[PDB]
């Protein structure tokens, strides 16, 4: 059951999918699973919805595993799902969050990539869509969104790690999120989680110009990384994507923010390079724990600022 699940190890796609079902079955009045589409290879795409009721409540969205090799992100998502059901009705501050906000959690945002990192190539990053006249496979799901699509910060070469695709939303894994969010209409925070580098970022990645909500986002980022540090002393930096890392066009939070989702953030988790993507299983739960502190901070702020 989810009480006997090993949270400190990396799992396969099937185990994570079995986990989703276990958690819904153990918490039928709190947690449900939504299929938002099928991947290029036909695998279902699922979102957990955590809700104490109401009808299209204001919601936080959290996604992990958009880039499939980023294993700590999926492993942390599993932990978060469990943390939510452990804490609701036990922790008062968290209970107050979920008595008002819904939470949507997409643990494996790129299932075909994820299965590929298990079957064939531990370092696979992209989707697994085939591109004609190319033998190279896949599109960078973090360059396929409709925000500066195709501008500097992405590549038109199908073989590139940052290939943008033929057009915005050409990847079904991306378009499925787009349609979910637009159909929902009441997403107030959108958090995309990646690794590694220990960063918390707000938009834009595609241009240098500051977002109009920059001072609010920046101070929230400061509050979040300070919360994160309070646990093991892990040091995160924060800023716009373009300043903290590099120019990237067609990325997720640029899109979400342009739809009016003000609290659009992207995390880069542990570590800063020693292990990079190959983070030991012994760092899964501390990464998750400290990251949960940062998440609490953003959620509470979203709760309090309509
Ligand atoms: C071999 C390697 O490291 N490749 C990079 C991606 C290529 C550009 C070289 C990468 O995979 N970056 C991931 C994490 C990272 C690694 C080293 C330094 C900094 C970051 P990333 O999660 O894939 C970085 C991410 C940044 C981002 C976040 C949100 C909106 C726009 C861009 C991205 O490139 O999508
Ligand atoms: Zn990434």
């Amino acid at each position: 059951s989810t009480d006997t699940f090993n949270y400190a190890t990396y799992h396969t796609l099937e185990e994570i999918y079995d986990f989703l079902d276990l958690l819904v079955a153990e918490n039928p009045h709190l947690v449900s699973k939504i299929q938002i589409g099928n991947t290029y290879e036909g695998r279902p795409i699922y979102v957990l919805k955590f809700s104490t009721g109401g009808s299209k409540r204001p919601a936080i969205w959290i996604d992990t595993g958009i880039h499939s090799r980023e294993w700590v992100t999926q492993a942390s998502g599993v932990w978060f799902a469990k943390k939510i059901t452990q804490d609701y009705g036990q922790d008062a501050a968290f209970t107050a969050i979920l008595d008002t906000l819904d939470i949507f959690l997409e643990i494996v945002t790129n299932p075909d990539g994820f299965a590929f990192t298990h079957s064939t190539n531990r370092m696979w990053r992209k989707t697994r869509s085939h591109t004609a006249g190319s033998l190279c496979i896949g599109v960078d799901p973090n360059r396929n969104w409709d925000a500066g699509f195709g501008l500097s910060g992405a590549s038109s070469n199908p073989c590139s790690e940052t290939y943008h695709g033929k057009f915005a939303n050409s990847e079904v894994e991306v378009k499925s999120i787009v349609d979910f969010v637009k159909d929902h209409g009441n997403i107030k925070a959108f958090i995309s989680i990646h690794s590694y580098s220990q960063l918390l970022m707000y938009p834009y990645g595609y241009k240098t110009e500051p977002v109009p909500d920059q001072d609010e986002l920046d101070q929230l980022s400061k509050a979040a990384v300070t919360a994160l540090a309070s646990l093991y002393g892990t040091k995160f930096n924060y800023g716009s994507i373009i300043k903290a890392i590099y120019q990237a066009s067609g990325s997720t939070i640029d899109w979400t923010y342009s739809q009016g989702i003000k609290y659009s953030f992207t995390f880069e988790l542990r570590d800063t390079g020693r292990y990079g993507f190959l983070l030991p299983a012994s760092q899964i739960i501390p990464t998750a724990k400290e990251t949960w502190l940062a998440l609490l901070t953003i959620m509470e702020h979203t709760l309090n600022h309509p």
